[PDB]
């Protein structure tokens, strides 16, 4: 009860899904492909953090 | 009680999933490719964490 | 007491998965290919940590 | 109780499965073949951890 | 109870897993290939720990 | 295709189900008791079908 | 195709349920209780048909 | 294809449950309990059919 | 074909269940108990067909 | 294929059960207990069938 007796950070409680019925045709050529990442949670205190960063490239 | 008596830090409780039917063709050349990541749970505290961090490539 | 009495990091406690009928082409050339990865925990403190992360080269 | 008494880093506690009719026709040349990795847990303090990091190659 | 009485590190409590029926042709040229990798646990302290960790080349 | 090529009759396609906390104390004397019965089809062509049916009593 | 090539009767397709937390306390003496049907289907032709019919009695 | 090349009578195709905690006194003295029937599939021609009839008692 | 070629009465098809922790403290006089019947299918054509059917007495 | 090539009566498929952590006392006099019947198949014909029938007594 310092810092906390119940401390809940990254929270989802409670989903429920349907999807009946996909079709799903992926084609790249030199990029990435992410599709489906349903339940998440997430903390950072001082790092950098992300969730499904999508980049093209980089060049320099 | 002094960093806290319970302490959860990356919590999703209670997740049903339904997907009927699904086709999924898949063609990539010099990508990468990540589908399905249902259930995850993050924390970071300084290092730089991420999630399915999609990127095609990096030239320097 | 003192970090915690009970101290539950990366938590996804219930999770029920359904998935009838699934039809999967995958073909690549030089790119790596990740399909399914359900159920997953993480923590991290200072190392940079991931989950599924794509990426299709790196040329330097 | 100092570092504490109960102490669970990486933790999921139940999952249920079904998937009923699958195909899943894959072909690579170069690259790496990743498909189901269902129940997985990480813990990593400073290490840098990953799960199923799908890369094409690196040249330099 | 100074570093913890109970101490549960990589954890997973209870799975059930249902997989009907599957055809699966795998071909590859140079790469490797992983398929099924189901009840896995995990921690790391310092070194750098992974799991299907998927590369199809290192050219320097 | 003269009663039906397809003739499904008592369908629910997909459900999913969350219910995190319950309490239930239940005390009868002398009725019946019925609590959860959650995925249910039915067809009756002339029988006389019923779901649940609740009744105290019947004197004559 | 004469009485119908797709004759789907009783039908309801797609439904996902959140209940978070519920206390219940029940008490009868002569009479029945029921409580939770969540998914149903029904067709009657000729029969009489019912779902959840409460009574409490019948005296003649 | 004369009463039907494909006929599917009493269904439901797929379900999810959570539940995660739960507590249930129960105390009858002359009745019936019925508690938790979860997956249910019913087809009655002429028959007189039912689900989970609740009934305290019958006197003539 | 004449009957039909696939013909599937009682059906269904897939369930994955999820239930944590449950206190269930039961008590009767007279009565029955029937507590959890999950997977179940039922075809009658003039039989009189039943499920869980809870009741007290009867007197005559 | 006068009856029917493939006739699949009383089906279910595929099930996968979790159940974490159960207390159960019970306690009867006079009545019966039926606790967990978990999968579970049925076709009549003309027999009166039944499942779980839960009943406290006849007196005549």
């Amino acid at each position: 009860l310092y810092v906390g007796s119940k401390t809940k950070e990254g929270v989802v409680h409670g989903v429920a899904t349907v999807a009946e019925k996909t079709k799903e045709q992926v084609t790249n050529v030199g990029g990435a492909v992410v599709t489906g990442v349903t339940a998440v949670a997430q903390k950072t205190v001082e790092g950098a953090g992300s969730i499904a960063a999508a980049t093209g490239f980089v060049k320099k």
